[PDB]
């Protein structure tokens, strides 16, 4: 900055910058519904959080990483997992679930400590999960399988999904109520001009 | 299998196998406390789930991906995030938090549909998170920064963390109560001998 330069020889916010007009003007790094849909379509791993009753009676969340598939027409995501707790912290045949999908890029170095960051794109989905049965479960497991193993075809590449298979597996449909999308994927973190610039080790 | 082979020309569980005696005999893919510690020490990204009060009064979990650092002596994990909801679903200055760290490897193809899987190592930590202030916050942010940017040194590579920095950042210590460790990192999924084997496209 001038003040600092001048002091050696002896604000930013409102001053000129370049802006691409094609860029999202949404606050807090938020993204469009279309962007959310497309990120969900290309991901294969999510974390799901659901609530279980703990020792003290209080609900608490599990976090499970797992394979998933977004089914846009049905308005849900499907996954399978045999992870459970004792009792769910919930009344009903379905349970509230939060699902997160992200693309995590590189850590971005800076000479300004609070500008250190990591590149990310991240969606949170809020909805209700329910266990599927019979042909609903078979179809969901097939869609899942054929999504995350591109080119695999159940019944050809694999034997068909049997009744025994279904008995041994908990397959869920998380029906979407709402979702959130967030991106900060800058190429470089903001740097502090009035401190020695990062060396070539960091940015090259 | 014999039965199938013989039928073409016209159980597994209790029969001989190889076992390495050095391998974990823990059920359900569980791992030792030492293994958990070391996985936490080498990771840099976690998801944290905490409970927020929703529209219907009911608590529900957020899932936030973020940079973290395990501090073994203090018995906590540190991270920073300005993500919040409206009101936390919790009484106190601290809040219950679940933190998950994983190493996700490759999807493992099979000719048996319910043997399709993904390689993973995964830890869940259960504890109480609290906001840090002043030099506690500065020290935690420094440990975090210098952990996830190896070779970076706050005060040299970067300018020091200022009071303004701290005012603008929510830095947390998640004090560990319990943790869980899980690994299934086989080289190949279990295959079905009585269905055509996967082609070289899949396993080669």
């Amino acid at each position: 900055s001038y003040y600092h330069h001048h002091h050696h020889h002896l604000s930013d916010f409102y001053d000129p910058r370049e802006r691409d007009p094609s860029v999202s003007r949404r606050p807090q790094n938020r993204q469009s519904d279309e962007w959310i849909r497309e990120l969900l379509l290309r991901g294969t791993i999510a974390r799901v959080a659901t609530l279980w009753q703990g020792e003290d009676g209080a609900a608490f969340p599990f976090i499970t990483p797992l394979a998933y598939a977004y089914r846009p027409e049905q308005g849900d995501l499907v996954y399978h997992t045999n992870v459970v707790g004792r009792l769910r912290a919930n009344a009903g045949q379905g349970h509230p679930a939060t699902l997160e999908v992200s693309e995590i890029g590189q850590f971005l170095p800076s000479n300004s400590p609070l500008e250190l960051s990591v590149q990310y794109r991240s969606v949170m989905v809020f909805g209700t999960a329910r266990v599927l049965a019979g042909e609903d479960a078979r179809a969901a497991l097939t869609t899942l399988s054929e999504r995350v193993f591109p080119g695999l075809k159940v019944g050809e590449t694999t034997r068909p999904i049997s009744e025994d298979d279904l008995k041994r597996t908990s397959v869920y449909s998380l029906s979407i109520d709402r979702w959130s999308g967030k991106e900060n994927w800058a190429e470089q973190a903001i740097q502090e001009e009035d401190w020695p610039a990062l060396g070539p080790e960091w940015l090259g």
